[PDB]
């Protein structure tokens, strides 16, 4: 409805206190959840709650699409990396069905998405990065040269592999939010992440650097990546090394939300039609941020209620 | 106090859940946490919490004693396996003080502790258990006879390491409470292991089996193994295999609690000298648990506030 937006968070998976946020901030209007497995406790978070194709199966889009309509979705969020080109390829038939899908552009989406092109594009930019190899020949030739050293991180390409630069130095989870109308910066929170459990952000510290802002709103200027964003990085005997843009929202996100930087609350407005003023760095540092399970209980019967 | 218990949780890490449940159910008295570092969220979940040292540490017990004394502790928990033994070993010193370590004898925490140990216990009961190796030999004759095939898992020792026969099964973990005045089994709960996460169960469906309430019954009788307990077991091909018991509770502990096998309760009741009635079986199955962060911040000067 025209002052009530209907929010979509497809893969929703186990972000479960980010569908909380989202239902806490969407003031009017409704947050539902999808993801391909009953077993993803971030669906019950929200009210509705769907079941969906895998991404990777060939009729997932017209599914969307499908149930957009049916349910009167009015904008569309996914949280996770391999769904965001596929979103965004897909913009124009959500457009066609009056849906907007909340995504980065897909030529912003897949070179973020593929190791490689990251790589270049920061070699282009001068943004410090890893050494990074495509091929078995260049690595070889590097550790020949002394450009490499023996201990190395053998990463795959895509999120065929690549071989990179072992960085040791503080690792740094950046949540970024740019404005979906007005294409502004409107917030940027940093965290050192402590420690990690199942590859997310379990630990983490709240801190205030001019650098790594100023790193951010330099990549960000002129990119043309819009929304949640998350930037991984690593200070590096006081040199910033980007290692990952990721165009969506951080497993860290809870540590910015809890510090007062809400994106929820700014996507709810942005979808009521309303620009964000910029209020960068208007935090507190040396919060930190410790996770711990929770439990949601449901039954069989209770789970069989949907599987569509 | 005479009605007042003072359960000290000792390496309470990241178990959150867990003492909440012991803050809730403690309904006089109370309920304090200690680990070795100021970023185990579980710390925040009690009123009181206490910076101790590592538990490899020679001053570990001399400092517990005296933080029990400083702070009218009346009674002692661990919630990992390491401690165990070494709360069984200094058990005379607590009660030296007047304080209660909540342990099974050590003997049994060194036999459930060491991986062969136990092993050699379950071939002598007669309980199904994957065939291991403390030897190089031993396991390369196994395999010459046909006795193990190509496929393994090489674990360590304890929790010098062992070669042991991969299980291909349904994982299941078995909650159980040994009555600390009775010594008689009052309750088990099994939940299949569908999904784990950092070396926890993460998601999981409780069952009621016959066969699983009799084999956990079996081996707790005349074991000498007290208060809460954690079984891990396979169901290959119908056959239950015994891959661990660790004396403490199990990481999907959440999961009994929630379906009203309340531990807590029962050890509170036991610390006010009351028997628990036995009262096996008696929840639901076909109830799913799936675990989801939440997160708990703490400024830099609040954690300044113990660190000893």
């Amino acid at each position: 409805g025209m002052q009530k937006p209907h929010l979509l968070i497809t893969s929703a998976g186990r972000r479960a206190k980010l569908v909380e946020y989202f239902v806490k901030e969407f003031k009017t209007g409704r947050v539902s959840t999808a993801d391909c497995s009953p077993l993803a406790s971030a669906l019950y978070m929200a009210d509705q709650h769907y079941i969906v194709p895998k991404i990777d199966e060939v009729e997932y889009i017209d599914h969307l699409l499908t149930l957009c309509q049916d349910e009167g979705v009015t904008a569309l969020l996914t949280l996770i990396d391999p769904e965001l080109g596929l979103l965004a390829q897909a913009t124009e038939r959500f457009q066609a069905i009056g849906v907007t899908v909340i995504v980065s552009p897909y030529a912003a989406c897949e070179l973020c998405f593929d190791k490689y092109t990251m790589y270049e594009y920061c070699l282009r930019q001068g943004i410090a990065h890893a050494r990074t190899y495509a091929t078995m020949a260049s690595f070889e030739e590097a550790l020949a040269a002394g450009e490499v050293q023996l201990p190395v991180f053998v990463k795959p390409r895509n999120g065929d592999l690549i071989v990179q630069e072992l960085l040791v130095g503080q690792e740094l989870g950046v949540d970024a939010y740019v404005d979906l109308i007005s294409g502004k910066v409107t917030s940027i929170f940093i965290k050192e992440k402590l420690t990690m459990r199942a590859g997310e952000t379990d630990k983490s510290r709240s801190v205030l650097r001019d650098d790594v802002f100023e790193l951010v709103e330099h990549v960000l200027d002129g990119s043309g990546l819009v929304g949640p964003l998350d930037f991984d990085l690593f200070d590096v005997a006081g040199t910033l090394y980007l290692s990952e843009i990721n165009p969506r929202f951080g497993g860290g996100y809870p540590h910015a939300y809890e510090c007062g930087v809400n994106f929820p609350a700014q996507l709810y407005r942005n979808l009521m039609h309303e620009i964000n003023v910029p209020q960068i760095g208007q935090y507190l540092d040396d919060i930190y941020m410790l996770k711990h399970d929770t439990v949601t209980l449901i039954s069989a019967a209770e789970l069989q209620k949907i599987k569509r």
